[PDB]
């Protein structure tokens, strides 16, 4: 069958930012419910269990703007005082709800660090070679819970 709302589909992919290759693998998503990014979707929609495609997803449908008002100053206190705050390090944080917060210092002065808050692939295009592998229809528990599920073990969020 096609990919399309509410499908669970399995894709095999490779994920190149800027010619270098980032990430590869294979991944069950439930489509329709903002699982992936929406331009890769976007990319998926419609299409039959077999195809191999290459999508170019664009910064705007993908992680969006590299936001200047995401780089913030912050008093050093903040972080772990055994942490190294230097000019280019990364850290991964966690915000208040509890979603990644990765994290780059771009400055150190006294005690205030001047941190980018952005995500790492904010404003970069993104390039994807896809197979999709497997389409089928989903079960109601996948259908509650907003996601793709690997078997028979019935649980909650
Ligand atoms: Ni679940």
């Amino acid at each position: 069958m096609k990919v399309g709302q509410d499908k669970v589909v399995t894709i095999r992919y490779t994920l190149q930012v800027e010619g270098e290759v980032l990430d590869q693998g294979e991944l069950s998503y439930l489509h329709g419910h903002r699982n992936l990014i929406p331009g890769l979707e976007e990319a998926l929609e419609g299409r039959e269990e077999g195809e191999a495609f290459q999508a170019h997803v664009p910064a705007e449908k993908a992680y969006g703007p590299h936001d200047p008002e995401g780089v913030q100053v912050v008093p050093l206190s903040a972080f772990p005082e055994d942490a190294e705050v230097v000019p280019g390090a990364q850290f991964y944080a966690q915000d208040m709800e509890g979603n990644p917060m990765p994290l780059t210092v771009v400055a150190v002065e006294g005690e205030e660090v001047t941190v980018d808050f952005n995500h790492p692939l904010a404003g970069k295009d993104l390039d994807f070679q896809v197979e999709v592998v497997k389409v089928r229809e989903a079960t109601p528990e996948e259908l509650l819970h907003g996601h793709a599920h690997p078997s028979g073990h019935h649980h909650h969020h």
